[PDB]
């Protein structure tokens, strides 16, 4: 009559063993030993319970962040794919960047060997127009000479013209023997004047020939200051090219530097791929490591 | 009577395997009694406890690690997303010195143009210049030749008074003092005659002068025409290039907006991975809390 409730205890124990957490303790009210066993064995039961609720929690806390780390997750993933397809798009351009800088300095380098050759032939022609600059006002004086002894001439006629008066007046000294000298004085008189006509035309041509050498003159005046002026303006021109060569292998030590960053960057955004693709491993293995923990106690029945 | 000994001893085994004990084995297992049934059963479930309670420690030891590691995975991520931010800084700073020499190249194009179209423009009014002087020489020296066929007239005229003279004198001073009066008139024509036609050599002489000096000058300005085309030809194969500089220019300044704005979207990532490194800090100590509730579930606690 011990026999009986020890070996209900026993059974009891062996219930609980097999995960039966909820069916009650017989015997907890006796107030012989068996009493104290059964409160000791009521004790395990509370105890195993506690542990279970307590280790599911673990499994369903467990279970939650496995599920965040995913979320938290795909996200960094579509958001690295944005940060390298943004990263091929800036390297793409660099390289546009370096093949336009490149051009451009070339083409400056051109432009200034380009120019440099227009100021040495204006200078070339500029020492060419001094000649012709020189050689009409040699014209112009040669000219001027011409109208002055073209006018002597015109004088030389007219003074002639006047002896012929006097060799007229000489020769009808004798009449019937200066005919012959009145002849000769007629003659005189005929030279005289086509001499002073001959005269009068150049005159009208060498005054117009000398207003013609001072209009040449200020026109290959002026083409003088064109060469100049020229010269001037392409100078300038070789400057701005002087900075512009510097300007761009300034921009060239600048997209260097850059691509250097850019290197940089997409060695993080693979990384991040790795940290990515890894992330996703932990995740999986934190669900399962909250499967086994439930599995761990799922055949003990609670409350 | 004597068996409640054994009754108290398995209440205090029980326990200990309740306190989380069971690392000492129960006793009473030998009797053949009801209480050996019973030691078994005890015994049976100290030793599946054991076992429960391992996989547990087992799973904790399996989180604390899965955390720490999410933990340094997340320590690394942290420094890859501030030195992210900081290329991304010097890139940005470097887009910005690349777009204050894209525009300062845009206007030293622009400058060298209009200075290239300038000495352009100039050469052109330049040929149209040495154009008119080459006509100017042409009026020149049509008119000295001109003047170099009248002053031969003029020269026979002189020629013809000479003899016309000498004759006279000649037949005058023949005839006695009679003729004195015409010899000397005759002798002064004769003068008159012979001034003309040394003055007519100096005209013809100073024609000839002309006459070369203008095609001299003429082939000169020739020159200096074809040296304004060269540098025509010239200045124009500058303003083209300084076309393809604005292109140039153009393109790049497209290929700084590309990556402005490609460095705006990677803004955006840098800062939000921040808040993807402190939120995930937290996960893995959330993790480590559990790994710390489940093995102080099933610890030897003494509860
Ligand atoms: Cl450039
Ligand atoms: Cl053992």
């Amino acid at each position: 009559t011990i026999t009986r409730p020890i070996i209900e205890l026993s059974n009891t124990v062996d219930k609980i063993a097999e995960g039966n957490l909820e069916a009650e303790v017989p015997h907890q009210n006796r107030a012989d030993e068996i009493g104290i066993l059964a409160k000791s064995i009521e004790r395990l039961r509370r105890s195993l319970m506690r542990t279970v609720g307590d280790v599911r929690n673990g499994a369903n806390a467990i279970y939650s962040g496995a599920s965040e780390i995913a979320t938290g997750n795909n996200d960094l993933s579509s958001r690295t794919e944005q940060q390298a397809a943004s990263l091929e798009e800036t390297a793409a351009s660099m390289e546009q960047l370096t093949a336009t800088v490149k051009q451009n300095a070339e083409n400056a380098r051109q432009a200034s060997h380009l120019a440099l050759s227009a100021s040495e032939t204006a200078q070339r022609g500029g020492k060419v127009v001094d000649n012709v600059v020189q050689t009409m006002r040699d014209i112009s004086t040669s000219s001027q000479k011409i109208a002055d002894i073209i006018s002597v001439i015109d004088g030389i006629a007219f003074q002639t013209n006047i002896l012929a008066l006097n060799a007229a007046v000489e020769a009808a000294r004798a009449g019937e023997q200066g005919r012959g000298f009145a002849v000769v004085a007629g003659e005189v008189r005929n030279l005289a004047q086509r001499s002073a006509q001959a005269a009068r035309e150049i005159k009208s041509l060498i005054e117009d020939s000398v207003g013609k050498v001072d209009v040449g003159s200020t026109l290959v005046e002026s083409a003088g200051e064109t060469m100049a002026e020229i010269v001037s303006a392409v100078t300038r021109v070789t400057d701005i090219m002087g900075e512009i060569a510097s300007a761009s292998d300034e921009q060239s030590r600048g997209i260097d530097q850059v691509g250097l960053a850019v290197a940089e960057m997409d060695r993080v955004t693979q990384q991040n791929a790795a940290l990515v693709e890894e992330s996703a491993a932990a995740a999986a293995a934190l669900e399962e490591q909250a499967s086994r923990l439930t599995e761990a106690v799922a055949v003990f029945r609670i409350q």
